């Protein structure tokens, strides 16, 4: 009854950008699984904060479906989840069944590197839009937060409660999104 | 040299609160410490985020003064500050040295808890307002941030970037506070 989002975290990723959808989603009563790339050993964000995921991608992946599949920002990180071929494969299931996926910052680049959602209008952090367009298989937007269908970007840690936000609208609706909104204290 | 933080991570604490203003510091050159109440080891935050310290309370103590002593929010967490002797003795050394004290959420409740700063005028989140202000010892106000004097507090998950920059204006500048600011893609 209760939706599923498996968070992708993997070395160098924005730690802003990762737990605050986590905290939001949570806080939606959503299922959130924060699965390590690498493993089930603890992850040292981009700015040094380490975070211990709840289990590794490899058995995450064995426990999905997911409703929604989260990829974090962060330049090295993103970098991380776009050489992936777990990864990959992840998204294109996702992307098969139709379901989710949600991106922010330099973490659109991953749809990139796997081929997911060409044609998609998307947003990334203004520093991640060239590598983002390179080949011009997606349109780029200037919005906060960009949902085209079942792809939603955001661009920066700035922008992530908004993006967990519209995650938690997708997925529980906007009554709960508006709850789980008003605690937070945004302006 | 460089400006250094301290950040006390207790069990319960609001991962977001505690997240955001570590990465903000670091993006502004200041040394932070995450230090953790009960010792070493992983903490358990509000919405089962795992974070790993940098070091133990005990230890990171030892590696004083700094020039800002953080305390995230958390109702939990909270609690488990104002309870803790240890953070008792290092608010008060830091209060008597004429250095920073910030505070964020329910955060400020631990300093009612040991007596720090009283008469000043602070902010909290709404639902702590009524244990914050018990006995009266501090003048409220419904500023996102709250700064008077050494004393500097803030309301919740959504005011957490506005309360990040006010340190890094307060130990680095308002130059640095601007440069650190625009790459967030805060709105």
């Amino acid at each position: 009854a209760s939706k599923r989002a498996l968070v992708i975290l993997a070395k160098g990723a924005e730690e802003m950008e990762t737990v605050i959808p986590v905290d939001v989603m949570r806080r939606a009563g959503i299922k959130v699984t924060v699965a390590g790339l690498a493993g089930k050993d603890p992850v040292q964000c981009s700015r040094d904060v380490v975070i211990c995921p709840d289990a590794s991608l490899e058995d995450a992946k064995k426990e999905g479906p997911y409703d929604v599949v989260v990829l974090p920002g962060g330049n090295l990180g993103a970098q991380n989840l776009s050489e992936s071929a777990a990864v990959k494969e992840i998204l294109k299931e996702q992307e098969n069944r139709k379901g989710l996926i949600a991106a922010i910052a330099a973490g659109p680049t991953a749809l990139l590197a796997h081929e997911i959602g060409f044609g998609s209008k998307v947003t990334t952090h203004p520093l991640a839009k060239d590598k983002m367009m390179n080949g011009g298989h997606y349109t780029y937007s200037e919005n906060r937060v960009e949902k085209d269908g079942l792809i939603l970007t955001s661009r920066g840690p700035g922008t992530s409660f908004e993006f967990a936000l519209a995650i938690v609208e997708a997925l529980n609706g906007k009554e709960v999104a508006a709850q789980v909104k008003a605690p937070l204290v945004l302006k």
